């Protein structure tokens, strides 16, 4: 499972500074993330997928509210709300 490699960058976009530039590294490390745990199937690793997405430090809702600011990340929070759904 790569999915908390994957979690672990996606802070990291959203603290570099080139704002602009690394939306676009985030954006598509979703679009990558939303792949691998849709294509799942064995229910030990779909508890892993259910509790590193739902992370309270870390994770998808948290990148959501603290990015909610910026104007740049709007690509991304369609994306992760797509996702969600």
């Amino acid at each position: 499972a790569g999915v908390r490699c994957s979690l672990l960058r996606l802070q990291e976009t959203l603290s570099a500074a080139d704002r602009c530039g690394a939306a676009l590294a985030g954006h598509q490390l979703i679009r990558g993330l939303g792949q691998e745990c849709v294509l799942s199937s064995s229910p030990a690793v779909l508890a892993l997928q259910t509790s590193l997405v739902f992370s309270r430090d870390f994770g998808l809702l948290v990148f959501v509210r603290k990015s909610l600011n910026s104007i740049e990340f709007r690509e991304c929070r369609e994306e992760i709300l797509k996702f969600l759904c």
